[PDB]
């Protein structure tokens, strides 16, 4: 799965939908972890936002930043007139306070995230739309 740091409102319709669908899976992985007896202390959580290998684990003690972003991904899907059937944030008050930390990206973290979206696009842009328009060349 992938988590972005960019303004959801600038997300290509396809990126908006995928994130929407994927972000929440982070909540379920942590529920699973906590049911096997794992705590934040048991994970290699990078000090800095990354893309490769420990990308998702990076958000394991940042579920509160994820929750607020979920809220934003739903609002942007309705705003565009997408028919999404899940319009409510996930209740994660059941997860121990330790994993529900916030987060605030540095413009340099964000830039990392923008370039990955940006190069996905340019791969084959006829495949991406913004509010169902092909503005990507």
């Amino acid at each position: 799965t992938q988590i972005n740091l960019t303004l959801v409102s600038e997300l290509a319709d396809q990126h908006l939908m995928a994130e929407y669908r994927e972000l929440p899976r982070v909540f379920g992985a942590v529920r699973k972890h906590v049911a096997n007896g794992k705590r934040v202390r048991d994970f290699k959580i990078s000090p800095t936002f990354i893309l490769g290998a420990g990308h998702v684990t990076f958000f394991y003690d940042k579920l509160e930043f994820l929750r607020k972003r979920q809220i934003e991904l739903i609002a942007e899907c309705l705003k565009r007139g997408f028919n999404i059937k899940d319009t409510t944030v996930q209740d994660i008050s059941d997860i121990p306070q330790e994993f529900r930390g916030d987060y605030i990206p540095h413009e340099a973290s964000i830039a990392i995230s923008q370039a990955r979206l940006d190069e996905k696009i340019a791969q084959r842009p006829t495949w991406y739309k913004y509010y169902g328009k092909a503005i990507y060349a």
